[PDB]
């Protein structure tokens, strides 16, 4: 019931926090690749 | 539970937007060491 | 309620099939200028 | 309940499980970057 769907949408929600994370760092990569090159 | 289908995804939804965000700054980035060659 | 929820669920999967696909058009610049370098 | 819920949020995961599999590549490409200077 609403027990498992608030389980699943939380582990959505922690799932894209992470790919957000993921696109901050890969970024902040780009920006270095940027400079160096 | 109305709630969570509509606020929860609020959550998701705001989530969402953030990654698009993020995709857009990646592809500037991109941009810019594209035309640096 | 039930078509809503398949509602909200088909416009979070349509964003995430779209982050996806800018991801593999990224991965692509990335490659090329890889071998480039 | 926890039952019908399941094939709800199933092709969101998938999704988010294809794009961590993007992310992995776009990785694989910059330490690649990264490795030749
Ligand atoms: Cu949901």
């Amino acid at each position: 019931g609403l027990a498992a769907i608030e389980q699943k949408h939380a582990a959505i929600k922690q799932e894209l926090a992470a790919i957000k994370q993921e696109l901050a760092a890969i970024k902040q990569e780009l920006a270095a690749i940027k400079w160096e090159g």
